[PDB]
């Protein structure tokens, strides 16, 4: 796999919790500090299900479907499937939501390295019908046989946009704050029986939050979805919004987040009204940050980026004139910061304290679009 491995201390596992097992439940791709390193063996696209949904939202077909899979289908993301957790510490917890056409999995080269510098990754798979594909349950007999039920991304139209797209963000922060709520109560002691039947025993999850360092990260949808999660849930302390598309939020949120925020965007995505709803947010009474990296696309925050080589990659789009693992390590690197800033955390993430005003060769303080 060319995703790349942590750049931290901590070697990294991955598990997946449903719980409950219905469509109104919480599903999530859990990344964590790993006890031990034995295999970097995690299946980065697990199910058939997901490469049609992806043919689907990119307008093609059956074979588009069939081709991503005999290319992908077996490719793996460098985490250790089901490894036990890390003892002895208390980890700070980020909730991540995915983009328009994404799923839980597909932000791997972020998770993994938030995981691998102290984090557990709460990774959420959206069932707004913003995802590609997602599943879910019936009933608790389905869950046990893994008869799963599939349900596929909602295309809108153009007189659906607004209102639908609203109510998607809304859905969005509410699975967000459940998320957030299933893995505080299972850190409590709440018995949790997976819907799914994995070797990962939750119970190790026990007292392994810090309960005061909790953040949001999300990209392009998920980035509104940060924004809309944070003002409705004070438990998050922090929000990160990598390359955040603002249409879905509705005007009563931007003076309602009393939290820090911080946009990390691209240089090749962003225009002037997106950045204009990113401006509203700013306030002297309140922490907002800006860096745009240059040479990047959208596709950079995502794990797709990886997936191909150079040329193919760059006539695709999902890579920029930059490199991809420099794109991730400035914006993982610059979220290490934001985060110990914000979070309180005692560890050195503030050798990137620079990157936060967008102090280096390939980045840009603000961004390019100065409408004001
Ligand atoms: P945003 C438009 O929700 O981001 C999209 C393009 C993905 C990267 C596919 C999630």
């Amino acid at each position: 796999t060319k995703i790349p491995r942590g750049n931290g201390p901590y070697s990294v596992g991955c598990t997946d919790l449903m719980f409950d097992h219905t469509n109104k439940g919480t599903f999530l791709r859990l990344y964590y500090p790993s006890q031990d390193n034995d295999r970097l063996d995690t299946l980065w696209i697990p199910n058939k299900e997901y490469f049609w949904g992806l043919s689907k939202f990119l307008g093609t077909h059956w074979l588009m479907g069939n081709i991503l899979r005999l290319l992908f289908g077996s490719m793996t993301t460098p985490a250790n499937w089901n490894s036990p957790l890390r003892p002895g510490e208390k980890y700070p917890l980020v909730v991540f939501s995915h983009g328009l056409g994404a799923f839980r999995t597909l932000y791997s080269a972020i998770g993994i390295d938030l995981a691998s510098h102290g984090f557990i990754v709460a990774a959420v798979e959206h069932r707004d019908r913003s995802a590609s594909a997602t599943y879910y349950f019936k009933d608790q007999s389905a869950a046990e046989i893994g008869d799963k039920s599939w349900l596929y991304l909602r295309t809108l139209k153009q007189e659906e946009e607004t209102h639908i797209r609203n109510e998607q963000v809304r859905q969005r922060a509410k699975e967000c704050s459940q998320a957030l709520s299933l893995i505080l109560d299972i850190d409590h002691g709440k018995p949790v029986k997976n819907a799914l039947d994995l070797k990962f025993d939750m119970e190790q999850l026990k007292d392994s939050i810090d309960r005061e360092k909790i953040a949001v990260i999300g990209h392009s949808f998920g980035g509104a979805t940060v924004i809309q999660t944070l003002s409705e849930d004070q438990r998050f302390r922090c929000g990160i919004a990598l390359d955040a598309w603002m249409f879905p939020l509705g005007d009563e949120v931007y003076s309602r987040i009393p939290q820090p925020l911080f946009f990390i965007n691209s240089e090749y995505f962003q225009y002037p009204a997106n950045i204009i709803k990113m401006k509203k947010c700013y306030s002297p009474d309140k922490e907002r940050k800006m860096i745009t990296i240059r040479g990047s696309v959208h596709q950079n925050f995502a794990d797709f980026t990886f997936a191909t080589g150079k040329i193919i990659g760059h006539m695709l789009k999902l890579k920029g004139d930059i490199d991809s693992n420099v794109a991730i390590d400035l914006s993982n690197k610059a979220s290490l910061a934001f985060l110990q800033k914000h979070l309180g955390l005692h560890k050195d993430f503030d050798q990137w304290d620079c990157l936060i005003e967008g102090d280096d060769e390939n980045l840009i303080p603000g961004t390019n679009i100065n409408t004001t």
